[PDB]
């Protein structure tokens, strides 16, 4: 038992991190087969990044401008191209540690692991979620760009995030592995509005089920409610609406506990209107929304990978 | 910026995890050089587990009773021996993936990363603390025994924890790698209870510094206090005493923010007496005590490992 913010094992990804240097800009790259992926603003200078013209900047570049470092091995660059906001550097050596992988673009609400890196080397691994305003609440310092987010399904790494920039509210923005930003953000140092964030209601319900599975079952009550009357209190409390699809995804969790989905909604309703009265759920004094229904099931049934 | 529960990258440890099977019992083992380390209750039958004398089952075992899979490859066992509560199975093959390592015994308050495993396969990685009562608040299902906890300095894995058992409050107990339990627990199904937990004061203060370093600022005040005045408040609220050694360890953080340790104590003091009143610190509604001052510095300074 017990319930923790759990990240996927990071080995398969560590073997792909390299360091990319152009001018006096160092950041991290992702080396898969004979291609190194990194954010395109590695080619900018401190004077450039007020409003650069990226394909101007890239045409002025040669392969030899890009210093690509894998441990101590230097990696020869033999071609380059720009796909939206990521740079793709063709190198003369296929990464022998290339895992089975996919590139996927994830929806808001879904979670992934982040392997924070600096100068090609991993610093740490943590879990988080793609907020409904398409930001992530990460932990990223200077030089962390190029760090990636990922899920693991048995043997195969699905990369979903590359890190690009910090917004002034302390949150983070980046792209998928095809260079397309999540949200309305751009890799230019002009004024950008993060947008107001809502709580991921389906995830909060999932964590409430994790709480029941782990013995926390105060906050449960008599009541039931309709999706309309629940959705109508979630509106007040800045929660995103609950759909029938959400109801269905929580089915397995609902069946394993004997608490129907609309009953757990009546608990959430009552928790929102009254607060927690000095109590904690799974060691938290707030309602947590960064566990999906899948995160709950895999952690409370012990699903593994290889 | 930003601040999350960050675990060490788990690559070096994944390549050491194996499966150990004896009788009907399966758990995980740690394979370094030609030795596999696992909990000794793998030799128990489901009826022995009431009060086994472990030198029993061991002298009654033969080498071929131990089935050890490293992936599909079966490792032949050519010797065995017991060191306190762990078995050491000598196998005929040195692990080619053996990282540089040490075995260390941590103190309460210190944190480490856990790579939870099932049937030799890594399932997830998270961070946590050795509680003052020598429990850890983990996430462990059946088959997780033999999973290890660890730290990393530059390039060296310091294993500090092997998992053995769950206590009835939902918390977990285990050994160091040299066989000795943390706390007064034994690997028998006899009645045992954790003992009353306290809060790691020095860690709460470190986390407050992380909050300041990240712009959470609302909890500061004019006041200062003495260590003796503060420790009388810590005692009422079930907090560990603060020593002058703790004050010194908090120096770096104190110097980076310009807030004296005894100033941060005076504002922890008022947080304890007024509570938090709505608001949060680093996304939490509780005072967090599972970050050490080393954890705060490395995450805020971006220390990496190789
Ligand atoms: C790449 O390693 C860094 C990682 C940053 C640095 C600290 N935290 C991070 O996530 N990214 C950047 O330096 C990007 C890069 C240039 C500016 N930038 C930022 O993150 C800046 N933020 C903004 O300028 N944000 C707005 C919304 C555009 C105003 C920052 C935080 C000032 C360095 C560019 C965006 C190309
Ligand atoms: C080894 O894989 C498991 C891991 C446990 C099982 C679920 N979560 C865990 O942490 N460890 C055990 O099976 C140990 C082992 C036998 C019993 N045991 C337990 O953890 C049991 N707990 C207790 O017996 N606790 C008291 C306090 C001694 C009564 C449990 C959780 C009921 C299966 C032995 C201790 C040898």
């Amino acid at each position: 038992s017990g319930f923790r913010k759990m990240a996927f094992p990071s080995g398969k990804v560590e073997g792909c991190m390299v360091q990319v240097t152009c001018g006096t800009t160092t950041l991290n790259g992702l080396w898969l087969d004979d291609v190194v992926y990194c954010p395109r603003h590695v080619i900018c200078t401190s004077e450039d990044m007020l409003n650069p013209n990226y394909e101007d900047l890239l045409i002025r570049k040669s392969n030899h401008n890009f210093l690509v470092q894998a441990g101590n091995v230097q990696l020869r660059v033999i071609g380059h191209s720009m796909q939206n906001c990521v740079l793709k550097l063709k190198v003369d050596t296929a990464n022998p540690k290339t895992p089975k992988y996919k590139f996927v673009r994830i929806q808001p609400g879904q979670t992934f692991s982040v392997l924070a890196c600096y100068n090609g080397s991993p610093s740490g691994v943590y879990q988080c979620a793609m907020r409904p305003n398409f930001t992530i609440k990460g932990s990223f310092l200077n030089g962390s760009c190029g760090s990636v987010g990922f899920n693991i399904d048995y043997d195969c790494v699905s990369f979903c995030y590359m890190h690009h920039m910090e917004l002034p509210t302390g949150v983070h923005a980046g792209t998928d592995l095809e260079g397309n930003f999540y949200g309305p953000f751009v890799d230019r140092q002009t004024a950008q509005a993060a947008g107001t964030d809502t709580t991921i209601t389906v995830n909060v319900l999932a964590w409430l089920y994790a709480a029941v599975i782990n013995g926390d079952r105060w906050f449960l009550n008599r009541f039931t409610t309709t999706l309309n009357d629940f959705n109508l209190v979630a509106m007040k409390y800045n929660y995103e609406p609950l759909t029938q699809d959400h109801v269905d995804i929580l089915g397995p969790l609902s069946a394993q506990t004997g608490i129907a989905v609309l009953d757990m909604c009546a608990s959430l309703k009552e928790l929102l209107q009254n607060g927690m009265n000095g109590r904690t759920i799974l060691g938290s004094a707030l309602l947590e929304d960064e566990f999906t229904p899948f995160d709950v099931v895999r952690q409370c049934s012990g699903v593994t990978f290889q």
